[PDB]
């Protein structure tokens, strides 16, 4: 089911990794960000809400959920309540970059443009089917 | 044509505000950066690069695009070479959010989905069409 995404953080050389993914497609979004916050967490919701059409969200840890500023993210948006393949990705870009977070975007671009259709080709296909 | 986009600096309230236009569509993405710097549009296009079929961009200012991250950005993603409207919807929302990058991403958000199909359906048909 297309507005159905998954939302949860990594650790990587002592930094947090916002990942989502559209569980669906299996593509992925994901940022650096400095702490693993209920702000944070809030403001990549705007973001990505504004960007596909979010109406559920699933983590792994509930908690993640609980801070109002969050809560007031997913009101305003109208939303309802990899980590290993992409760290492999990460790995093998990793010194091409000096930042961690420039590796992560090198890193979602790969996964989302790999055929193994690309994730990239089924979220819009399979958003645009859902018009 | 669906793999073309637009990339310009505005300035509000002392900061920089990147948008991307999908020029098709009429779809956006903006993000609040430190300064107008090289480093940070290549970052930017790097990002944007990962989530959409970007194959070439425009922008209103040419030298954006002089800075060697840049050209290193666009080299590697494959990448060859509304600001009213934003500020007037920023404008509107400005109040409900401390943050001006709050603000910005409120903004993109009614941009995208407003009806006048919205410029997020816009941009999904038209790249599902291209697959
Ligand atoms: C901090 C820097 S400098 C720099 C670069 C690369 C070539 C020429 C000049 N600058 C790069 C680049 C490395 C990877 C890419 C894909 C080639 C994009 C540009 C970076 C890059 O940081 C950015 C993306 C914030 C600029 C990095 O983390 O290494
Ligand atoms: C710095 C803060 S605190 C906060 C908030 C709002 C309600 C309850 C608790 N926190 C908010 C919110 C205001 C706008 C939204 C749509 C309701 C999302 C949450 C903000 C918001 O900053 C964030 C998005 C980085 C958290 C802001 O700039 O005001
Ligand atoms: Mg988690
Ligand atoms: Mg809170
Ligand atoms: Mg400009
Ligand atoms: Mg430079």
């Amino acid at each position: 089911s297309p507005g159905i995404w998954q939302l949860d953080c990594t650790h990587l050389e002592g930094k947090v990794i916002l990942v989502a993914v559209h569980v669906a497609s299996g593509y992925i979004e994901a940022e650096v960000i400095p702490a693993e916050t209920g702000q944070e967490t809030a403001y990549f919701l705007l973001k990505l809400a504004g960007r596909w059409p979010v109406k559920t969200v699933h983590t792994d840890n509930g908690s993640n959920f609980t801070s109002a500023a969050v809560k007031a993210a997913c009101w305003w948006a109208g939303i309802k309540q990899m980590n290993k393949e992409l760290k492999k990705i990460i790995g093998q870009v990793r010194d091409q970059a000096e930042h961690l977070k420039t590796a992560v975007q090198m890193a979602v671009f790969i996964h989302n443009k790999k055929r193994k259709y690309s994730a990239g080709e089924r979220i819009v296909d399979i958003i645009a089917t859902d018009i």
